[PDB]
């Protein structure tokens, strides 16, 4: 769509706004840094995403963390959202069996334990009234 608004600092893309946060925290701990704004650790969908990503990135000589978690026992990528990631993208490895969390790291999408310090990227995005879902359960 054509995106709603958002804080001055939040790159506006698709729908979606990002803070490429240049400071450092762990990755829960940037992720809860997106919650204080009422937003969430970025959620990418496809490589468009991205693509502004290393528009607004500017430094590229860093690691930023997304929403990228990866949960074991599973070996999947997920989002914080719940979503699949699209391993297709960029360098993703999604069989590694680590303690990784994944970070953008230049052109390229790097992963590590997520007490690393690193900086971040939160997104607030702009359709996050899309599918809230059920009426609780159906009580």
């Amino acid at each position: 769509s054509a995106k709603l608004e958002c804080p001055q600092d939040w790159l506006s893309h698709r729908d979606k706004c990002f803070h490429v946060s240049q400071v450092s925290n762990t990755w829960e701990e940037g992720l809860v840094d997106c919650d204080g704004k009422g937003a969430t650790l970025m959620l990418i969908q496809d490589q468009e995403e991205l693509r502004f990503l290393l528009d607004s990135i500017k430094e590229k000589y860093n690691s930023f963390w997304i929403g990228l978690r990866y949960t074991l026992p599973d070996m999947n990528w997920k989002w914080i959202n719940g979503s699949t990631l699209n391993s297709d993208v960029l360098k993703i490895t999604g069989d590694t069996e680590n303690d990784s969390c994944a970070a953008i790291s230049g052109d390229k999408v790097t992963f590590e334990s997520c007490n690393s310090d690193n900086r971040w990227i939160c997104q607030k995005e702009l359709y996050h009234e899309t599918l809230s879902n059920y009426v609780g359960y159906g009580h």
